[PDB]
């Protein structure tokens, strides 16, 4: 590539992540005020731990489909064949939500935005999975003192998911020609907004991968536990994703076709 098509990269990585970043901005600030109650806290610690789970399951389907929605709109993405781009997918959504939720933390009074308020870790407590929660606050903590803007965000999580190391690539070289032009995308932008140093202070990749294998693990507890309650309840999306033996579903296949 030139320098021309960098910078137009850059502008088309920042215009699809606005097209699907689920919540603006904006929004997610102007909801900080709004905090559940004491009351509003001890009625999601009175629910059910099969009612939490699959009220989490939701949420994080719903997430997980901007993401799907963010990829088909990705430079470069829907190029690659199919069985790449739903190795990705299957590889990267979760991290790129991970990513992507400190927008919706709040660092000051260490809360997330959920169902419509802010709330803190105690809110989740009926899950049944406190270290995998506080893992999660504290890597949204790690994530907000890099105070990044939303083209940072945009290129970041482009990158996140365009990785040409995932088990299972087809077409090794032609994702390792879009991560090379999407990583000088990332630095360029970085070079001319002076923000080279947040690449030191970015998570390792073992971060990111091993937030996901908790997740696996604490859903493989709550199955064992409630498997009627992740057959019947929970997204089918969510469970060709997260769900042994539930990849059997095709949800993505779909999800890439349309349109
Ligand atoms: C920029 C916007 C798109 C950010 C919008 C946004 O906030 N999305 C996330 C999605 C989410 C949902 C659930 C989790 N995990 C859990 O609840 C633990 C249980 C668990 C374990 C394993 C699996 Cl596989 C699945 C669930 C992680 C993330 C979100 O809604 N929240 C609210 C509550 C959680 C605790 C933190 C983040
Ligand atoms: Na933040």
């Amino acid at each position: 590539a030139s320098l021309t098509e960098i910078e137009h990269l850059v502008q088309s990585v920042c215009k699809s992540y606005r097209e699907t970043c689920q919540l603006r901005l904006e929004d997610l600030l102007r909801q900080r005020s709004n905090i559940f109650s004491r009351e509003e806290v001890t009625g999601y610690q009175r629910k059910s731990m099969w009612e939490m789970w699959e009220r989490c399951a939701h949420h994080l389907t719903e997430a997980i489909q901007y993401v799907v929605e963010f990829a088909k709109r990705l430079s470069g993405f829907m190029e690659l064949c199919q069985n790449d781009q739903i190795v990705l997918l299957k590889a990267g959504a979760m991290e790129v939500v991970l990513v992507r939720m400190c927008r919706a933390y709040n660092a000051d009074n260490r809360t997330v935005f959920f169902e419509g308020k802010y709330g803190g870790m105690e809110l989740f407590r009926a899950l049944g999975c406190s270290e995998l929660i506080s893992s999660i606050f504290d890597f949204s903590h790690s994530l907000s003192a890099l105070h990044f803007s939303e083209d940072e965000i945009a290129l970041y999580t482009a990158l996140v998911l365009i990785n040409a190391h995932r088990p299972g690539l087809q077409e090794k070289r032609k994702v390792e020609q879009l991560q090379y032009n999407l990583e000088l995308a990332f630095h360029h932008h970085l070079c001319k907004t002076h923000r080279q140093s947040i690449l030191a202070k970015l998570p390792p990749k073992g971060k990111l991968r091993s937030l996901c294998s908790q997740h696996v693990e604490r859903l493989q507890i709550f199955q064992h536990l409630h498997p009627i309650v992740v057959q019947a309840a929970f997204p089918p999306l969510y469970k060709e994703l997260f769900s042994g033996g539930g990849e059997k579903h095709k949800i993505l296949h779909r999800l890439l076709q349309d349109s």
